[PDB]
């Protein structure tokens, strides 16, 4: 029962992190929890503070390329949740090597320390943009891989890694693939935190061209659940997607944002679009719901709110992010 | 009409050059080739030696992840054809990580330089096995990315990579993939080398399990002409298929090869199946033939028959590599 979690100061991986140790995937016992993350600017000690003081959380301070720190510290692990990454979009069109190398290499890395330390199964976390964009309809586990930003590219070469592993070596390794996520302790510059924290900023938004594109929102909170049954029971070498999806055009999102704030349009300006920007996301997730059960349980409309509420109380953690 | 060729001191690589430099492609003019190598233990400065009087012909020995060395070697450069790559399943399966260094990040390299010099084209050179294996049938350029081996994996990875490039940065890349090549100045550790070899030294031949694996052979010329054909005339962002194969089990020409050197069967001996060893590759090439025209040209039968000899006159250039 001794898990190492990859990226667990980040967004997502903090939060599965505080959920598993507060006793929410009673199906996934946790004697010992092992986060390792390279703190890069997305990474936040603050993320953990709510978990500190437990006394079975062992934080590790480095990086997944370091082959030399996982062979020692993967001694006697029994299961690895890999969450870490380079995750926006918009860095990876701007400065795209690391995303390879952290992405791409990384897990690579991650993995073969994992098949040398006898590691009992891996998860490895992805996401649907490795499907490319879709006008109509939803994508399927067998939906074909169409990256079309760096990001997606590393994702997708990463997906390809855990899938050799465990054809070559008998790995067992799981992916998800799940749809935006949004959540208290999401970084400011992702596209929520961003314009919520801009208009207590009393700022702009930054639309993106003319905000049709869509994407489908998921609570972090669900997002880890469906991670935790993938791991308790899932099967080897098997792709999972993570539903949830309420789907939006970024501009109906933004009037949702800007409602939620007695804020108007005013406040938005219209910015030149995203190169390659993807038209549309939708993912399917009936494999998932009939092989392990899993359904979303938050609904948007309360989560957007709360998740609104945490950022209004938090300016201390989010202000010297931007 | 600049060309730079990367792993054209390599086995497919060098077979480009001579014959881009011999003049065999009308179509892709060529008032200079710029050859960059880093001569791993599969590249050999000999391979180019038919050539090194070429005045055209600059060699450079390099590396394609260096991006202080490409961003100069790039300079007026019209067009890449990027052969550079660990191209053996085996060593991916003892030693991977180098799979993901030099095939994923060293095309993500080489491609960022490329935008940032301003390269007209690009053509990466891709293969069959990141389809994974096929118990009957073909592949098409629309089968699913399932690779089984490192290698695999890595060269897969690669081809995202190259998709994000067009997709993102308007590259225009072009992608192909083809079947196992054979033919003159191929490395000694490849499946007909290294028996054609190892029966000249009056040795064994290591078949793999059963031997009833199956792969498509092609003459590398064959092969080379097909990416003579993509540079001239694909389109951006395409993958084509280059096909000829012949399909035959390991077994069936394990007996090819031990007529055309006068040996037996006494000379084979049954070795521990290659892990995760894929079963069947099977290439579909029709829609090089009909956008493009190709079609092989070099029958098995002859091709394998100046193979051989080549083999026997040259103990001077194999020797050394065993
Ligand atoms: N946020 C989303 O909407 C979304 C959707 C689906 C999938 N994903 C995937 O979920 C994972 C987590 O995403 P997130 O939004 O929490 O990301 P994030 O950017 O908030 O956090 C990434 C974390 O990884 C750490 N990290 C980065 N490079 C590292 C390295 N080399 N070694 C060790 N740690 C390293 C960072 O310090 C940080 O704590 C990523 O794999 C992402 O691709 C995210
Ligand atoms: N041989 C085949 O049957 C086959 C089938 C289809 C596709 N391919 C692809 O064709 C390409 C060439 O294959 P090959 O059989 O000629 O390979 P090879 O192993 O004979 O040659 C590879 C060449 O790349 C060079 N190289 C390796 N790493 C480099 C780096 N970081 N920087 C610069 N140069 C580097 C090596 O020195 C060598 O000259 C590869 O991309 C391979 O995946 C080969
Ligand atoms: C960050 C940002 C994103 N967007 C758009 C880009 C996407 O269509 C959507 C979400 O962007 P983002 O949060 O970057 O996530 P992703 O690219 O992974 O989907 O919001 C804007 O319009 N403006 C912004 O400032
Ligand atoms: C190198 C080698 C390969 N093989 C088999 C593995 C493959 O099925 C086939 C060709 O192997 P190889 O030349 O390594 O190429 P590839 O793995 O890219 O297809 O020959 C043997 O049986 N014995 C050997 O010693
Ligand atoms: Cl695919």
């Amino acid at each position: 029962m001794r898990l190492l979690v990859t990226g667990g100061a980040g967004f997502i991986g903090s939060h599965f992190v505080r959920q598993l140790l507060a006793g929410a995937y009673p199906d996934v016992p946790a004697d010992e929890v092992i986060v390792l993350d390279s703190l890069t600017y997305a990474g936040n000690r603050a993320n953990l503070a709510p978990v500190d003081a437990d006394p079975r959380l062992r934080f590790v301070h480095g990086d997944i390329r370091d082959a030399g720190l996982l062979a020692r510290e993967l001694r006697g692990v029994d299961a690895i949740v890999h969450f870490a990454a380079e995750s926006h979009v918009d860095r990876s069109i701007a400065g795209a090597s690391v995303f390879t190398e952290t992405n791409v290499q990384g897990t690579q890395t991650l993995l073969q320390c994992a098949v040398d330390a006898g590691v009992g199964r891996v998860v490895h976390v992805s996401t649907d943009e490795v499907y490319g964009s879709i006008d109509s309809g939803s994508w399927t586990e067998s939906s074909p891989l169409e990256p079309n930003s760096p990001y997606a590219a590393s994702k997708a070469g990463s997906d390809l890694v855990a899938r050799a592993y465990h054809r070559t070596y008998g790995l067992d390794v799981r992916i998800t693939r799940c749809c935006n996520n949004y959540g208290p302790y999401q970084h400011p510059e992702k596209l929520i935190p961003l314009f919520v924290t801009n208009l207590l900023d009393g700022g702009t938004l930054p639309l993106y061209g003319d905000g049709a594109n869509v994407r489908e929102w998921v609570h972090t909170d669900d997002h880890c659940r469906g991670i935790a049954l993938v791991l308790a029971g899932g099967r080897a070498g098997e792709i999972y997607h993570i539903g949830g999806g309420l789907e939006l055009t970024n501009r109906e999102l933004t009037g949702i944002l800007l409602d939620s704030l007695g804020a108007d349009w005013s406040s938005v300006r219209k910015v030149a679009d995203r190169k390659g920007h993807d038209l549309r996301y939708s993912l399917d997730g009936g494999k998932i719901e009939r092989e392990l059960g899993y359904r979303p349980q938050v609904s948007f409309a309360d989560g957007l709110a709360r998740t609104v509420r945490w950022y209004r109380e938090n300016r201390g953690w989010w202000e010297p992010l931007k």
